């Protein structure tokens, strides 16, 4: 029985075959069929192609070889290559024009996820060329999802050659008949097939998903819309900030661009921007995930006031001008929501843009105290709760697993009042002590939680509450501005505390802004809905944040 | 007597003044003479201008306001604006062309020095412009320099109000007589004046300057040229990165733009590019300086064989994985040098351009040992001392102050031999037990080398000569490869081991080779002649790295 799955690259896991074009030149040309090809393969194993292959040379090197196999051929085939025939141009374009087969690389997914060791056996170079860049890239993006990336110019063999094979099967520690093999090149095929592994000519990708699909019984085609990629906590770069003597910022840093600074809710973690994360890296963009003042890796100090939106924003000012960041776009959910509509009214100059998952603006009310207006909201009811200290403290840390099982739930999956909490005495009353595990969360990503928890527990984390009059007389100095940069309001249908229409006037006050809405969306957006969270801030993003 | 000095931003610390282009402005458009000053200050406390300088609106709803105020002046002048007058030209063009005031930063840079605590107090806006990042680059560049940054907009306060100059004083904790303040508007001079500050009129800044140094007896004209801006490790960026199972690496993160690796020599730190860090940044670039292998904070496994080149560059390309980097420009110095340029033959498409200091590229010879290579020349005598396990760790481990300081010497300071070291039966053998400090560095400086080195000592650090057969078996792989990326070649006059003679034939295996040189210079290049570093290594990545 089948572990392993070993990937191709050019014209398996990545098209059109980069090896296909030299088809589609000598037609686009009217040089005689098979010319190019025949120049690309000249001497075998003792050609120019072979020791590129095998990583002898690099590509820069290789190219004016290859110019000399075409004339050689040309000459024989007598004919003549044009006057403007260039080998770089040729490939360059090749390269660019090849994508990541996505439904290949989908089946290659969920085989690694059923426990499947999967690797990448691919004939390539060492790219040298002013254009590499775009190469790089595939190859980051595709790598990432694979146990093994075997590269002929990195080990100096090739398929077909038998050694190769005998290294791949040493790299996967499994014996030939476990390991399935696909391949577009049936004389590479061979070998594996000599050697007893399951083997599958790759023409078409639905057929050759049909064929791996039998041969290792796993549904593979035709299934369910897959979530985006997540992140593994300890293959992360983890960043730290001293913001000021008794305060450090933890933050997750991936990819390139401009900097996407993104701010959680209450109670969670940068961790909640796991789907997020290499999507928007992907996308092209430098995110710096935080974990806000009070959570996890960074500095929960007990007073109140260290949590008021003032400090917490001068704080977020001074992180930027540590890592020497003149900007970046906010992006916040829930409180870090509230914390980016104020980095965008007191400090426009450092916000290259904005976005908040569920949360409005909403301007203070200079008549009526903060108290009185959280009051008139029956849902707001959990806030007035959250006031006393100590008293929520102790009831969400007596049993954390507890807590974010009951917390992190889908709309239709609610164990939570939210509404009666005081009278009720606690958040949860009507709650069962071992709740069922929602279907947006694995047992180990509530542990995740649990285990971030375990270092400051609530008290941070409920200060961000306990502001609600400085935070209102800081607000209030804010009343005859407007957010003129660039702006996003995301609304969740269903989030029955962050309702849509609280958002409905933000245009007073934010004339230019951009809307997303996400249907059937409970109040933990980016885990609820992260496939419609990512498309909608990567469409933003490139529109507006540049 | 003073211990603190307080500048203004706009015609002291920034030139020319953003103020003094609209009597420009009016000239070039032949406006009646004051018009545009006139209607910038229309209202005094109560008008448009000062709402923008308290921060009560944002320079875009501001911009509105101004072009009313200049309407109203031009109908009261008997004149007409022209056809196409535009607030926002004018002023964009005004914050572009505004300047830090080097040798105002210069003498702010000197008192500090000296002991004094040191404040920018500015009449400033909220910039919301599409063009803002300019603004919050300069003022990153400046606020770095200094203790304090007070902004207007932010206190809600503005000069001349009495109370700006109290909330200054409170929050330089002095009084009045002990502050020096430095002012271009004789307005805003004259409440710090009427609290018994000394005030400076700022007109032309040698001027100023001459009476700046009369008032506080430290010299600030006509001083020798300072050394770059360096690194104080508490204020950086942390980087963390498990590169494997028992390997993490360290590095230091400043700026934004393309990923500039900085690779440190034996037995140094990423702090060994301190001078290099805030410029290269600073220049537009994304420094990660490394703490490699073996130092610092990175993981210092006790294997030989965890140090041969083959699996430091394998753990490189893993770091730039992790970090979702398709490529960084590599610059080394001696064993960083080394390990840069067999990045650049071994993953060039990962390497976007190649910089060394002092270590040149020189081929394996596939007809000689390594260790005979070693032993042909004298100078290289101290590697076979380096040999042995532990030897050279218990000398050098002995008392980490001595090491560093003997080490750490300019060419004209030596008290080490490098020759001959085997048969003397030690490095420090003819040294002195105290040596003298070098002009080079700090006693604190040394003190930061002793307390990272605590850490793991030599062994890891010493395990970089230890695999010369090794590494010589790999390069000997890419015998037939040239370099034909981006290449700089560093040599440096003065280091006696590895002499600018010895990088003369690498044009043959990098025929696009660039080169810089410095005269005078020893083998610890970096801190020898940083700012000589600077201006080589900018100049080269502006024209050759994006
Ligand atoms: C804002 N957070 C805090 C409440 O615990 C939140 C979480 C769950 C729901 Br449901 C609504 N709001
Ligand atoms: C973000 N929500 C937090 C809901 O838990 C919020 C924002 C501002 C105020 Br006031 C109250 N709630
Ligand atoms: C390469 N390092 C190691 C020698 O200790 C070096 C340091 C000092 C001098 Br001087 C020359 N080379
Ligand atoms: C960089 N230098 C280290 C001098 O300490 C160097 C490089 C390669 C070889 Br082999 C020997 N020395």
């Amino acid at each position: 029985t089948l572990r392993a799955a070993v990937f191709d690259l050019d014209g398996v896991l990545a098209l059109p075959a980069v090896f296909g074009v030299l088809g589609r030149t000598e037609e686009a040309l009217a040089l005689p069929r098979g010319l190019l090809n025949d120049a690309f393969q000249k001497g075998g194993p003792e050609g120019a192609t072979t020791r590129l292959m095998k990583g002898e040379i690099t590509l820069s090197q290789w190219i004016p070889l290859m110019e000399e196999n075409c004339r050689k051929c040309s000459e024989t085939a007598k004919v003549c290559l044009p006057k403007n025939f260039s080998i770089k141009e040729i490939f360059d374009k090749a390269i660019s024009a090849r994508k990541i087969n996505r439904p290949m690389l989908q089946a290659a997914l969920m085989l690694r996820k059923k426990g499947f060791t999967t690797a990448i056996l691919t004939n390539t170079w060492l790219d040298d060329r002013a254009e590499r860049d775009g190469l790089a890239q595939l190859m980051c993006e595709l790598k990432m999802h694979f146990d093994f990336l075997i590269e002929s110019c990195q080990v100096g063999m090739v398929k077909p050659e038998p050694q190769i094979y005998k290294f791949l099967l040493d790299t996967l520690k499994a014996s030939p008949s476990e390991v399935v093999f696909l391949d577009d090149i049936g004389a590479n095929l061979k070998p594996a097939r000599d050697l007893g592994m399951v083997t599958i000519l790759v023409q078409d990708t639905d057929t050759a998903l049909k064929e791996l699909e039998k041969v290792t019984g796993i549904q593979l085609l035709n299934t369910p819309a897959p979530l985006p990629t997540s992140c593994n906590p300890s293959d992360m770069s983890h960043g730290y900030v001293t913001v000021k003597p008794r305060v450090r910022l933890h933050f997750v840093e991936l990819g390139s661009g401009p900097a996407v600074c993104l701010c959680h809710g209450f109670p969670e973690s940068w961790y909640s921007w796991r789907y997020q994360i290499p999507a928007l890296a992907q996308a092209g963009y430098r995110v710096l995930a935080m974990d806000m003042k009070g959570y996890g890796e960074s500095s929960a100090p007990p007073e109140i006031e260290e949590y008021c939106m003032e400090v917490l924003c001068k704080e977020m000012v001074t992180f930027l001008d540590k890592l020497g960041l003149s900007q970046a776009v906010f992006i916040g959910h829930d409180w870090g929501g509230m914390l980016v509509w104020y980095m965008a009214l007191f400090y426009p100059e450092r916000v290259r843009a904005v976005a908040s998952l569920n949360t409005p603006f909403i301007p203070a009310n200079p008549n009526m105290s903060p108290l009185e207006s959280i009051k008139a909201n029956p849902v707001f009811d959990y806030q007035l709760y959250f006031q006393e200290p100590g008293v929520a403290e102790a009831e969400l840390e007596q049993n954390l697993s507890r807590t974010f099982k009951s917390l992190f739930r889908a709309s239709d999956e609610s164990v939570l009042s939210m509404h009666k909490v005081c009278e009720a005495g606690g958040l949860f009353v009507n709650s069962p002590e071992e709740p069922s595990l929602s279907r947006m969360v694995t047992e180990e990503e509530i542990q995740f939680y649990v285990q971030q928890f375990k270092k400051s527990g609530f008290r941070g984390p409920l200060n961000w509450y306990r502001n609600m009059e400085r935070n209102w007389k800081w607000a209030c100095k804010s009343l005859g501005r407007k957010i003129l940069i660039p702006a996003l309001m995301v609304t969740a249908e269903k989030d029955f505390v962050l309702v849509p229409q609280m958002s409905q006037h933000m245009e007073d006050w934010i004339p230019h802004l951009k809307r997303g809405h996400i249907e059937d969306c409970g109040h933990w957006t980016q885990m609820d809905k992260p496939t419609e969270v990512n498309q909608i801030l990567i469409k933003w993003l490139d529109s507006d944040a540049r």
